[PDB]
Formats: structure tokens, C-alpha cells, sequence
């Protein structure tokens, strides 16, 4: 039975040599895959001339609303995904992660990119860099989307998560994606892609899928393309030196295997509650998803006097795990995915047993069953710093080794001897052991969890990549970063420094900056709706003289009898030389000068973004305020009962009779719209 | 005569086959370089075990003061540097840019790190990420420093600027450096390194130099190292695939050659001031440094109806240029650096002449004189969209080519046809033309200048990299980035998401976060000096009941007669339901509860960082304020007369009688120190 590929808008299939997909709990072939004789250059050409100009013609807010709509469409028909995921040998709780945590990444990116990204095709990330003495020459940074494709090469662990966490920043950035999943579990990836395509939510050409080898795709890419890899450390170092990639200098993000430590602290005795949650965390992280997640604990570093207390407490917790079929009852651990995986785990277990020891059911594995089972395995290594095969070999199954250390200076070296890891855990209760651990072992790790009694109630775990924390690590773990929040949408964009006059930078960025021309238009700017405000609508307020009575009235009403405002002997010895006006009174009298009183489109204020007081204000000194619209960035009206609205930022500039700018700042405002959208 | 290399603390010299450094304006050989038989593993050993812990034990503020002291020490003895730089064939106005821009890079990276970096060894870049529903589990991102070396490989253009723009983020990030300069002009780099080392300002092992070939250094590196390359594309694509770099996955940042454009807008006619500054900018950028900078204009795109006038004015402007010895008077353009450069520019000029045309003195360059000169060359290409050898071949001299376009849609394609560039220029006066140019041609450029009459009076130039703007480009320009501000010190660091309880993240980051434990002291925190404030010192103030008269008094004193505070009919038809207390009165009455009225260590306030109003405050509602210290970050007392001080940040949290957090924010304060440092 053929597995199709979505190329050039059409479902196609290959002709020729083929591989095939076995069932995991029984072991018969129920799909067979090939991609031979298909045109890859035409697929890239259709992607570039069709899906890239459609995505690059949207704002970021529309591109986040598209992600929320696709997420709501894929959440409803979720039960046709659990049926395909049970064929991979996973349980129900171990497939809940793969389905729901991969769909929740879309909701996370839709909520992030609607509150923090502009309503434009470009995205100015900085404020302003003044590069002159008068103010006629400045610069600022911009981020524009590339005009190519993003080629993703996934693994076999998470077909629903690992495809779809690389795809929310790709669509949110403005590029069309081509997915090449692993050919051992591609039948879930095809169902995901088919549910995306057959809904009419994304534009055409914005997603493509190849099932089988890519063949002749990396030899056709241009310098506006990006490539992301996820797999072992032996394939990605062959794909890094591919001559088109090093010729055209295209971004290649490699991310590979790792050895993830879990260090027990010196301040832990077996009567404390730390020991039980340590054992629980190690057992859960070693038995979840049959040990087939990349963020699993594989090196357990314990102190010397607590080895026999740990190695006896793990095994009694581990013998209660019943390995078998996930559909029948009483079974917690499922199976592996292939017989090749059952061979490849045990051929690494034998390499570890060439210099290690044995605590449980290790190299015993039934290599002739109709089902990819492997028993949970705990090893031991009494010479940790004289056996380099422990610190370089990961058995990608339920296997983890145990080794001792000596008082927080040998453990800090055994944790850094992994050569670049992907995750780490420390179990302590002393907050000055965690500081010494972070100051020396955060170089090799990309995510570190400190675990104690308070954190363990609502912790997500050692091996759960959150979609707003950096997922990556140096050295052996590839050297790339994913999922850093909005750090991941910047891997699909070009950063540019634009220079010129401020009145030109304001027209490029569609935001008034500081020195641009203004537009005074004879009616008050708080009387306009959202659709008739443009960035650069300015108001010059009338003046107000700050007298000596104003200082006394504000200090009486507020309560701030500070010595630079109320005393006279001590005011003549400070930095100001005499007693001055309060800063919050300047802040309040400014708002008294520009705020309109009548009922209009302005609803709420709720914000003050960045205030700096520059020069002091004295009695006998006037105040005049300039109010300028700056940024518009509407909201999406998630229901039909609600009111259409948007959020306008106004820049406020105060100055005295000498026109020098005391106290310049910026406020937020929620302005109602005339025409709704949904 | 030897050229010594400073390795392992000793000035050494090689024994073997050698290359030699000539004189650029006369022709005699006056140095000779070699590095054979030097121990390259021992230099990395000395830098890791001797110089790196001396840098990773300083704070960021001390590492910025070190840069400022080294800059002030190297600015004084600059007159030997001009004498060394005149041997390279450059004028005084071209050596000024090199030497003084190199030292101004250090002044800029000291003045940024003095203001925007903490007083710590670790650097938290986020604020807080709440990952829970109760509040006992959060995460934040840390940046720690790597524990290896930084191998910098430079080019022959800027021996003083190019070394010292890679070295300031390296030293500010806390890593040592090994500089390999280009052996064609390595006599000035050694004088720089000697003037740095013979001052006692930097630690030992913190800087190393190799004059000659690196030989075997790149086979000895580790995953905690970084490599930066600056040169041609054909060399950096051979050093990218070096089998230790791809096996250990170490960061390699290549930055290569580019074909920089300068597009003339359609709305510019020769009776405008734009035309003369266009001609001036092209001629100055082509005749500066004899066209030996990477950010020089090499393709000139003009409209079709203006080819002849531009081709006349450029030749009438360029024939006034005198090429000769720089020391004798009346000479504008200097010389090249080697006879090999004179022989290698013209073999590119002949490749361009295999399909182009000729406007001035090109391939008639005297290849037998004493001193490497080359005449200012202007070319022409009547068929730009059919000759690919214009858009791929660069001549690294005074050579630039000219070509027409057709009404702002062929020019936007000829500007992007370069294959990724390093800089670009548009000369217009219409801001919509600039919007269209940035929206289509910023994908391939890494810095774009828009030039008009306002900008031209104080523009730094087309080809001057500012130290606080991104210097890099996609595609053919390498793909790397440098000089991005504080974006470049993050290339020498590791980012880590640390998870845990807020009382543990507060101990790791040495800053109170949101939910950590507090330390109440029974004396007021505005009475302590800077050396006895700890992050976590908290004050819980008495209460104040917001009555109805307070709304009227604050609205009368400020002048804000807004309808949600003063009108009663329209307040019942708004979102709040009834009329509420002002936001600025909550801000001003919170400050009356925690401010000490007497004279003490607190000097000024001057700041307010992030204010958000959460719930509305009504009449009959009590208010209580919590005030917690957050971050200390002292200042370095630039004189011996000034009072010592630091800048303490407090976090303010207001809540009502239901303890829900109305209006939480954060303020800045300048607090005096007890004991000064200088
Ligand atoms: C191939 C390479 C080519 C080139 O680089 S050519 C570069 C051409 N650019 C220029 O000429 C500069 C352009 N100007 C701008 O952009 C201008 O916005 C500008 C950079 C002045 C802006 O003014 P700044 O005050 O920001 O200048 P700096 O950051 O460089 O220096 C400030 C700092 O340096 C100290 N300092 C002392 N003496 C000096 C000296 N002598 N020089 C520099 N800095 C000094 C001084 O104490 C000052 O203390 P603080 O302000 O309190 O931090
Ligand atoms: C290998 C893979 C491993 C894993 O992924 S394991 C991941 C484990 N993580 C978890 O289980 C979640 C942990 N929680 C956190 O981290 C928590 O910080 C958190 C993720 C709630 C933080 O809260 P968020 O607001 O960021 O969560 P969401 O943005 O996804 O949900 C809110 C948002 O989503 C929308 N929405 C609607 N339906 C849903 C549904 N059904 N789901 C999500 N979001 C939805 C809803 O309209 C809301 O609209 P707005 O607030 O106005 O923006
Ligand atoms: N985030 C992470 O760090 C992370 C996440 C998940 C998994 N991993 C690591 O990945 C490993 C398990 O996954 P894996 O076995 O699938 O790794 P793999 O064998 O190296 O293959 C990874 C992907 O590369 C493709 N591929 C293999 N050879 C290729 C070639 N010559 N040319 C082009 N593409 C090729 C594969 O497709 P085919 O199957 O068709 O060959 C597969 O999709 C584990 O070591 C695990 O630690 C790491
Ligand atoms: N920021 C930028 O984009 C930028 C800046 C400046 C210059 N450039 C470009 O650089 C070019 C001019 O510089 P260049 O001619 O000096 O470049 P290059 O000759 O090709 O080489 C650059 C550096 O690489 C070293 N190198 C060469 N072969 C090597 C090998 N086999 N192993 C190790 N190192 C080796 C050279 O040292 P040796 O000289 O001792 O052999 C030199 O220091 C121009 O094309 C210019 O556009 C770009």
C-alpha cells in the first residue's frame, strides 16, 4: 500500500525501490514508502512562486490568527490521530504528549505573536539609534522575511510534535515549509499534513511533504533558503558538508543526540522528601515513551555514601513496571518502533557492558519476538573518570547508567564531561549549591532544572520542552537553538540596519520616531477613531507655570514629604541646589494638559512604558507638552458580542520655556474602532 | 629581520621557510615572517588554564573599565602607529579612519557595557516566565561565558580596526583570544599587541598573536571554542569544512566579499541637490583607501534616461584625482599594498572586459613601476540582465561598473541580483520609493543607507561600519554578523533556560524575582547605604483608604477631568460600571507610603520602568504597598572628587483588601555608597 507525497499541490507517489513500515506490537508491514521519479525542483519552484508571496502579503496578526484557526481545526478531529499513534507502540499517556503538546505549541505561538508582533509586513525590533549631534542622521534595525523555503528533516520520535514545532515559527515568519519525516512513522505525519491541507485555512503552496528520500533537493537550494535537521550526530555531520550548502552559505541548524545527567546533592539524606522525588523523577524519565525521547536521563551521578541507598531504591521501583501491549490492561511501558531499534539498543548495551557492570535485566533481550520489546535496564560504572565509553555512548532505549562522585567538585566535572548536553537536573534544598552548580555547569547544558519540595508539585519534568524556553545545547547536542519564544521566528528573517533622516525612517517603519515631521490637524487627536489615526498626529498643548504653591499642594495630597521638596536647609546641600517640583506632579500635570474630557473613542489608559526624568523643574518655570501618535496594532475581536478595539501608543514630550526636554516618556491607550472584522 | 609572535607569554620566532613583507610605495622588502616549529597546542593550553579564569572571575563592569583603560593607553602612543601605517601605502586621512575607528570601537564597547551590563559574572537576559498556575514553578534565561579560546583570522585591509572590533566583544564576553593577522601587512598588528601587552592592564594569557601560518591550531580545538574568519569566499569555504570543526560542532563565523550597489532614484533630475551628492558619494567611496575596503560601491544602477549625464559627471569628477606618493603634497589617492594585488585586480578587470565596455583608464595599468599603483577605473555594461559575470566578479581596487534600469522595478531586481550583499544605498527624496526599496531589497543587504539633503550633512558614509550597527550580509557575504551592539557579546556565551522555584532562581540570578522569600529588617530600606542593601529587603507599608474626596482633589490639582472619574451618568455606561480613582493618583499615593522623609543615602529617583494597571480602584477601597530591593549595579567613580554611588532598582506592588495586585511596577534610584573605590 502506497504512502503519498503532497508535491506541487497534488498527492503523488513514487515508482521503484521502496522501504516499508512495520507494526510495532505485532510486526507486519502495513505501509510501504518510496519517492523515486518525482520532481523536486518543480516542488521548490511551486513553493517559491506560490506560497511565499501569499504568506509575505499578510500581517503578523493575520499570520497568528491563521495558526489559531489551524490549531482549533486540528484539535477537534484528534481521535483519528490516537489510532495511528497506537500503531507506533506507544501508550495513551505517551501519545497524549505527542498529540496535545504539539498542538498546544500552535496556541502558544498564536498568543505570543498577537500581543508582541506589529500589524505590518516588516518588524522594527529596536527603538532608535541617534548617530548625530543635531538629530538629522539616525539608524534602526529591521527584520524582513526571507524569500525562499524552509526544509525540515525530522526524526521518528515525535511525528506530531517535531514536525509542528518547526512549523509555527516558519509560518509566523513568512516562509513556506517542506517536511521530510522519518520513513518509520510517516503515516502520522501524512495524516497531520492532510488535515492541514484539506481545510482551506492556509494558502496553497504553504506546506509540502515528501515521504521517502529527498534525493535531489539540497542540490537545488538557493541562498534564501534555510535547512533544519533533527537526528543522530552521524547523519547531520554528513549533511553539513554537502557542497551546495557550504557553497551558497545557507543556514543549517543541526540538533543531535545527548547524554543528560541527573546529579544528587551532598545535602540529601534518605529521610528527607528529596530522595523519594529524586527516585520518582529518574524512574519516570527513564520509563516514559519507552526511553525513546532525546531528553531522557542516562547518567545518574550520586554521592559515594549513597550509592547502595539509591541502587536498591531504584530497582524496587523499577521491577513494578510491566512491559507489554498498551491496549491490554495492567501495562505501563509500551514497545519500541522496530526490530532494528531492538538490535541497535542492544549493540550499544554490549559496548557499555565491555567496561561496565550489571544491576538489572540488561543485555537479555528476546531478539526473535513478534514485537519490539526491551526490558528496563540499570547499569553501574565504578570507575567513572577512567571509562570514556560511558560519556560518549547513548543507548536509545530504557537504559541508564549510574556512577558516584565526591563532594560537589567531582560531580560538577562528571556533569560537564558529557561533552555538550541537552538537559540537566539537580536535586537540592540549599540555594547556595544551585548557584555553584549553575556557575560551572551551565556552559555544557541548554536547560537545567533545580528540583526541591516546592517545585515538584507543578513541575513539567526533566524531559518536556516548553515552547517558550530554549531547546538546544552545545558540542555533542548539535549547537543549534529552537523554541526560544520569539527567538525562533528570527531564524527565518534577515536583520538589516537602516540609516537616514528620522523623517525617512518613520516612513519606512510606519511609526513616528522622534525627529520626523508631524501633522497638526485642527481637531483633538482623542476625538478620532482607530481607522482615521495615522502615526504622526500631533498636539501641542497650552502652557502651565509651576509655582511654589503647587509643590506644597501635591506633597500634601500625595504624602511625599521628601527633603528635596519640603526642606530648605537640606535642599541647598543636595545636587539640585534648591528645592524642586516633584516628578510625579510633572507627570500628572502633563496628563492634565493633553487629556480630553468628553466621551469619545478613548476607553482606557492602563499603561506607561518608559519614563526618564532628565532636568529638574523649579518654581517660576513653565511646562508645555507635545503628544504624538506612534503605533497602532489592532486587536482581532475574538467574539461577536465584544467591541472592536485596538491599542495606540502615544509619545509624550514635556519641555520648559527654553525648549529643553524634561521628562519624555510613552503611554499606551485602548482606542475603539468604527468597523469590526469578525 | 624577524617578526616575533607572542605565544605562551614569550616573544618567539619561527625556524624554516618564510614569506616577506615589502614596502608599498617604494618596493624594497623590510620584514619577513614565519611560524614554523612553534608549539600551537601549548598556546591554547596556556590561554585556557591561565588567562580564561582571570577573565571569568571579573565582573562585567570591571571588564568594561579594562577596555576603557586600554583605549586610553593606546590613544596616547598613536604616533608610532601612523608611522607603521604609512608603510602600507595609505594616506593620513585613510590611516586616521583605521586607527581612530579601532580605538573608538573600544570606547563604544566600554560605554555600552558600563550602562547595560550587570555587576555579576552571570547575566540574566529575561525578566521571568511564569510556568505555573499557583506560582511555585518558573524559569528564566541566563547567559554564561564559554571556557575556551577565540581564534580570529583577519584580512589585510584594516590591521588595527579589524583586530580590535573582534577583540572588544571577546574581552567583554570573558574569553581569551588568539589573533592570526594577514602576513601581507602584519607589522602594525604586532605593534598593537605589543603596546597592549607591555602595559600591565590585561591579565596574562588574555591575548596571543601568531605571525605566519596557523599550521596546526584548528586540529587542536574543542567544542567550547569559537572561530571567526574574515577574508575571501574561496578560503573560508575551505576552512568551513575542516574535519575537526564539523566533528566537534564549534561555531564558525565567516564573513566574505560582496558587490555593493548604489541605486539612483527615478525622481532625481540633474537640477536638484540630490545629483551632486550622489556623484560625490560614489566618487569618495570609490577613491577612499584606493578602493581596498569591503564596503565600497562597485555597481552603479542609474535610470536609462540618465546614463549619459552620470557617465559625464563621474568622469569629470574623477579626472581631478592625483595618484602618487602620499607624503608629497597635492596627492589624493595612495597606493595598493603589494605587486600581487596590482597583478590580481587587473585579472579581474580583464574578466569584466570580456563582456563589458570601457569609459576610463582601465587595463592600461603600468605593471612594472616601483610602488603598486592603479588608475581609477570606470566601466560600463549595456546589457546587465544578460551578463552574469558582472554580478559575480569583484575587482578589489578602484574599479566600479555602471548599468541602467527601467523605472524602479528593474533596479530592485538588479540590486538583488548580486546574491547577497554587505551594504547598499538609495538616493531619493520620495519616502514611498524608500518604503518600496526597503520592502524588497532588504533581504539581500545587511545595511541600507537612504540619502537625501537632510541626511547628507552629517552622514557617516556608505562604507563606515558603526560599532552599534550590524555588519554582515547573507548569501555571498558569508551569512555572519558582527558589531551588533550587545548582539556580538552573545556569540561568546551560552544561553540556558533555568527552571525552578522563584526563591531558587532569585539565589541563582542574585536578583529578587517575584515570588521569592523576603527579609524584613525593622529599619527602613531607605536608610541603608549601598554596601548593605541586599536583594530581598522588603517593606510593608501602612494602608490608605481611597475615599470619594480624593478623586475630586486629584482631578482638581492635576486637571484631568476625564469622564470615568468626574461624570456619573457616562461612567455607568462605560466598561468600569461606575467612576473610579485615577491611575496616577494610585501611583502618587503609593509613593507617599514608602518614602523616608529625612536626609539619607537616597539621592534621586529619575525613573520608572514598567507600569501596568490591572484592576480598577473604587471609592471605599484600601491600598497597601510592598517595596522590595531588586538589583544593585554600582558605578565606577570616574573622578576622585565625585561622590560614590550606585543605581538600585526597587519593585513596587500595590494591593487592596482582597490582596489582589492592582498596579504593580518597578522604579530606579541613585543611592550613595559608603566607601568609594577610586
Ligand atoms: C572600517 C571602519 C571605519 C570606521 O569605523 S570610521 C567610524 C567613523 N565614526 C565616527 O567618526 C564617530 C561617529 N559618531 C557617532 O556615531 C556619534 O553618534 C557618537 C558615537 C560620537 C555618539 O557619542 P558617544 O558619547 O556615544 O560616543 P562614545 O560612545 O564613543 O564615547 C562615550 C564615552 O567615551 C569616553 N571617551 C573619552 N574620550 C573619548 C574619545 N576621544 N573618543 C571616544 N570616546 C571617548 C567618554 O568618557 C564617554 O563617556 P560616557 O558617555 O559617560 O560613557
Ligand atoms: C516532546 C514534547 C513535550 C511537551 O510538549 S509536554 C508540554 C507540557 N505542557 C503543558 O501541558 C502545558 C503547561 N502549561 C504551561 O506551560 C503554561 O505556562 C501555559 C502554556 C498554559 C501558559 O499560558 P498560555 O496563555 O501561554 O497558554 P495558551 O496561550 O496556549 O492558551 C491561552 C490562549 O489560547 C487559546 N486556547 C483555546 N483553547 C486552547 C487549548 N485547548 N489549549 C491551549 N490554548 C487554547 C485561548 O483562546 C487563549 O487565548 P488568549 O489568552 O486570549 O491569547
Ligand atoms: N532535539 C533533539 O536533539 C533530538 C530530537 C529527536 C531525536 N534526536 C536524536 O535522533 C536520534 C534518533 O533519530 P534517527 O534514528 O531518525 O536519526 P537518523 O538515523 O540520523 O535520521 C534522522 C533523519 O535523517 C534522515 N536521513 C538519514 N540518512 C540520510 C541521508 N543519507 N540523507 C538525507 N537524509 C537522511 C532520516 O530519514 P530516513 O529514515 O528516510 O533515512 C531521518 O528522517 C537519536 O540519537 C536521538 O537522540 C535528537
Ligand atoms: N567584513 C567583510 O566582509 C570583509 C572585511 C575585510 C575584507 N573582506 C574581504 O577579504 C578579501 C581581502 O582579504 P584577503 O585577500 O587577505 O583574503 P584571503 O587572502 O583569501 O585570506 C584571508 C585570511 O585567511 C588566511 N588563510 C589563507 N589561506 C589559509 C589556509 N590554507 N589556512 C589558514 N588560513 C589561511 C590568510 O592568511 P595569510 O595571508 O597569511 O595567508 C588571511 O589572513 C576581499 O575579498 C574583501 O572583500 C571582507
Amino acid at each position: 500500500q502506497q504512502l503519498a507525497s503532497f508535491l506541487s499541490g497534488t498527492w503523488q507517489s513514487g515508482r521503484g525501490r521502496s522501504r516499508l513500515i512495520h507494526h510495532a506490537i505485532s510486526g507486519e508491514a502495513l505501509w510501504e514508502v518510496t519517492s523515486e521519479g518525482l520532481d523536486m525542483a518543480a516542488a521548490r519552484q511551486f513553493a517559491i512562486e506560490k506560497g511565499a508571496p501569499a504568506l509575505r502579503a499578510m500581517t503578523f496578526i493575520e499570520r497568528a490568527a491563521m495558526l489559531k484557526a489551524v490549531a482549533k481545526h486540528l484539535l477537534s478531529e484528534k481521535e483519528r490521530f490516537y489510532a495511528l499513534s497506537a500503531q507506533t507502540g506507544a501508550t495513551r499517556a505517551d501519545s497524549w504528549v505527542d498529540i496535545e503538546g504539539g498542538i498546544g505549541t500552535l496556541f502558544t505561538y498564536a498568543s505570543l505573536g498577537s500581543r508582541e508582533l506589529p500589524d505590518d509586513t516588516l518588524w522594527p525590533e529596536d527603538e532608535l539609534i541617534p548617530l548625530s549631534k543635531e538629530g538629522g542622521f539616525a539608524a534602526r534595525h529591521l527584520l524582513t522575511s526571507k524569500s525562499g523555503v524552509a526544509v525540515h528533516i525530522n526524526a521518528f520520535n515525535f511525528p506530531c510534535w517535531g514536525m509542528l514545532e518547526k512549523l509555527a515559527p516558519t509560518w509566523l515568519g513568512g516562509m513556506p515549509a517542506i517536511i521530510k519525516p522519518a520513513t518509520a512513522t510517516a503515516q502520522l505525519t501524512q495524516a497531520m499534513v492532510k488535515s492541514i491541507v484539506d481545510s482551506g485555512l492556509v494558502p496553497e503552496g504553504a506546506i509540502s511533504l515528501i515521504c521517502g528520500s529527498a534525493g535531489d533537493l539540497l542540490d537545488h537550494l538557493d541562498s534564501q533558503d534555510v535547512v533544519t535537521f533533527t537526528g543522530s550526530a552521524a547523519t547531520g555531520q554528513m549533511l553539513r558538508v554537502q557542497p551546495n550548502i557550504v557553497a551558497k552559505s545557507i543556514p543549517f541548524t543541526m540538533e543531535a543526540d545527548s547524554l543528560n545527567c541527573c546529579v544528587l546533592g551532598e545535602d540529601v539524606t534518605p529521610d528527607q522528601p528529596e530522595f523519594a522525588l529524586f527516585i520518582r523523577e529518574v524512574v519516570r524519565e527513564m520509563t516514559t515513551k519507552a526511553g525513546q525521547k532525546c531528553t531522557a536521563i542516562r547518567r545518574i551521578i550520586v554521592p559515594q555514601a549513597l550509592v547502595n541507598a539509591v541502587s536498591d531504591a531504584l530497582v524496587a521501583r523499577l521491577q513494578k513496571v510491566v512491559v507489554g501491549d498498551p491496549a491490554q490492561e495492567g501495562v505501563k511501558m509500551g514497545a519500541l518502533v522496530n526490530a532494528e531499534q531492538r538490535a541497535d539498543v542492544q549493540e550499544k548495551v554490549n559496548i557499555l557492558l565491555a567496561a561496565g557492570c550489571e544491576i538489572r535485566l540488561g543485555g537479555q533481550a528476546d531478539l526473535s519476538a513478534a514485537g519490539a520489546f526491551f526490558p528496563p535496564t540499570l547499569l553501574y560504572c565504578p570507575q567513572p573518570d577512567e571509562t570514556p565509553a560511558v560519556h560518549a555512548t547513548e543507548a536509545f532505549g530504557p537504559v541508564a547508567t549510574l556512577m558516584p562522585a565526591q563532594n560537589q567538585r567531582h560531580a560538577l566535572q562528571l556533569a560537564c564531561a558529557g561533552g555538550g548536553s541537552l538537559a540537566g537536573t539537580l536535586v537540592t534544598a540549599d540555594p547556595q549549591i544551585a548557584r555553584q552548580f549553575i556557575a560551572d555547569a551551565a556552559r555544557t547544558h541548554g536547560r537545567i532544572q533545580i528540583l526541591n519540595e516546592e517545585s515538584a508539585k507543578e513541575s513539567t519534568g526533566h524531559g518536556s520542552p516548553l515552547p517558550q524556553l530554549v531547546h538546544g545545547g552545545p558540542g555533542r547536542a548539535g549547537g543549534g537553538e529552537e523554541l526560544g519564544g520569539l527567538r525562533a521566528v528570527k531564524h527565518y528573517m534577515q536583520r538589516t540596519a537602516v540609516q537616514g533622516s528620522p523623517t525617512m525612517l518613520a516612513a519606512i517603519s510606519k511609526q513616528w520616531v522622534r525627529g520626523a515631521k508631524v501633522e497638526e490637524d485642527r481637531i483633538h487627536p482623542f476625538r478620532k477613531y482607530f481607522e482615521e489615526l495615522q502615526p504622526g498626529d500631533s498636539l501641542l498643548t497650552p502652557r502651565r507655570t509651576m509655582t511654589e504653591a503647587d509643590i506644597v499642594n501635591f506633597a500634601c495630597l500625595s504624602g511625599d514629604h521628601f527633603y528635596a521638596h519640603m526642606d530648605k536647609i537640606a535642599a541647598a546641600e543636595s545636587i539640585f541646589g534648591e528645592r524642586v517640583v516633584h516628578g510625579y506632579f510633572v507627570l500628572s500635570a502633563a496628563a492634565g494638559l493633553f487629556v480630553d474630557a468628553g466621551v469619545g473613542p478613548v476607553i482606557a489608559n492602563y499603561g506607561l512604558e518608559s519614563l526618564r526624568f532628565i532636568e529638574p523643574v523649579k518654581p517660576g518655570d513653565t511646562i508645555q507638552v507635545r503628544l504624538t501618535c506612534k503605533r497602532k496594532t489592532l486587536k482581532k475581536q475574538r467574539s461577536a458580542e465584544e467591541k472592536p478595539t485596538g491599542v495606540v501608543e502615544w509619545a509624550v514630550e514635556v519641555f520648559n520655556q527654553h525648549q529643553t526636554p524634561v521628562a519624555l516618556y510613552s503611554i499606551l491607550t485602548l482606542v475603539a474602532r468604527q468597523h469590526g472584522d469578525f
